[PDB]
């Protein structure tokens, strides 16, 4: 959760601007696209986890707030984010759920780490420009 330390405007205080959905798409969709471009690493993250399909019925005992790339895409596509930090926190939620649910020595854990590396590189300059 180190990103809470930077861009303190998103952490708290009074409203200084209204982000329009188009503004957020233009700034943020490229960072999401960067994750989708990771093949094979994005494949476990392009749809919500389906416990019955994947044989992991305990999934929702562990992960209370599921998230995935397609949901994040949809929220950007339909204007459901009011501010950029909400998008960033959903990306981190997706990664944190995967790292929580999966052992370190499983494929999905490894793929999560790769995607997290890619995201950090793409997002940092973007969030500076929006803060
Ligand atoms: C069996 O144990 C687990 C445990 C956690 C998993 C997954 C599996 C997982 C996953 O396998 N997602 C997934 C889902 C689907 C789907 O159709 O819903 C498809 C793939 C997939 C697509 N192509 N490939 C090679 C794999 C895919 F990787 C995604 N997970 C997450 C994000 O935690």
């Amino acid at each position: 959760h180190h990103h809470h330390h930077e861009n303190l405007y998103f952490q708290g205080g009074s409203r200084k601007k209204i982000f329009k959905p188009e503004e957020l798409r233009q700034a943020l969709m490229p960072t999401l696209e960067a994750l989708y471009r990771q093949d094979p690493e994005s494949l476990p993250f392009r749809q919500p986890v389906d416990p019955q399909l994947l044989g992991i019925p305990d999934y929702f005992d562990i992960v209370k707030n599921p998230m995935d790339l397609s949901t994040i895409k949809r929220k950007l596509d339909t204007g459901q984010y009011q501010e950029p930090w909400q998008y960033v926190d959903d990306v981190w939620l997706m990664f944190n759920n995967a790292w929580l649910y999966n052992r370190k020595t499983s494929r999905v854990y490894k793929f999560c780490s790769k995607l997290a590396e890619v995201f950090e590189q793409e997002i940092d300059p973007v969030m500076q420009s929006l803060g």
